[PDB]
């Protein structure tokens, strides 16, 4: 399996459909083998007591292999 | 020892922070007097789903360490 994950610093709102089919096509045309079965966006907010909550953008895509039909 | 808290609300709903730190605190230093929390991350998780609505959870995890305290 491959775990690819991809941050964007600051909170500006992600295009949560076109990051899916970003993540196809990149798997399809770089990862020929293998088939994207898992995206996931994180809105990543680090809590902290003595200042300012510092916000990421986590874009966690899982891929495995492909799995032939027969 | 490193431990990680990780706590599941399937509802949406907005997160005190300040809350959500605050209880961090008081649950460590109530249940792991030897232990300091080190972060505490909120995470608003979409799943992608190709077929229909996706599902938004939020995840609450909570990283704490030895206590780093001289005397």
């Amino acid at each position: 399996v491959i775990e690819k994950r991809i941050v964007i610093d600051g909170d500006g709102d992600i295009d949560h459909d076109q990051a899916l089919a970003q993540a196809i096509r990149e798997a399809r045309e770089q990862h020929p083998d293998m088939s994207v079965t898992r995206v996931v966006v994180n809105k990543e907010t680090e809590l902290a007591e003595e200042g300012e909550d510092r916000t990421r953008q986590i874009i966690n895509i899982t891929m495995t292999k492909k799995l032939d039909v027969w």
